[PDB]
């Protein structure tokens, strides 16, 4: 019955709940995408995401698989697709590093990680606060 649900600023969720230490390593870069394309916060060494990349990221969230056998692309560099939630989260590796992308209700929430940081806890900052950001809207 309450709804109480406040907005802290955009930027500050992602510099301090995206790149927060975890055990010692933190994200290699993250960002904050609408479902619309527009970027509404990303790190200081977050690439430039293309439309036609952002364009096959929600048809893999609205049909899961299509991104699988072409490769998930941001800014160029080619990420392969792994185990994933389907219409939820999407999850790409490119060597010791990968990224996991999670849906929200209007959003996009980005993060990329590198070595020796694993996936699991990329999966872990995002994945957690895009839970939250879907209790919110």
């Amino acid at each position: 019955k309450k709804a109480a649900a406040t907005n802290m600023s955009w930027q500050t969720y992602v510099d301090d709940h995206l790149m927060c230490d975890v055990a010692g390593n933190r994200l290699t870069a993250a960002a904050i995408l609408g479902q619309d394309g527009s970027v509404w916060a990303q790190s200081n060494n977050f690439p430039q995401v293309k439309p036609e990349e952002i364009q096959g990221i929600k048809d893999d969230f609205t049909t899961p698989g299509t991104l699988a056998p072409t490769g998930l692309f941001l800014g160029g560099n080619k990420y392969m697709v792994i185990q994933g939630e389907p219409n939820a989260v999407i999850r790409g590796k490119k060597g010791a590093g990968g990224v996991t992308i999670k849906k929200t209700t209007q959003a996009l929430v980005f993060g990329i990680y590198d070595e020796p940081m694993t996936p699991g806890q990329c999966n872990l900052v995002v994945e957690n606060l895009g839970e939250y950001l879907i209790e919110s809207g």
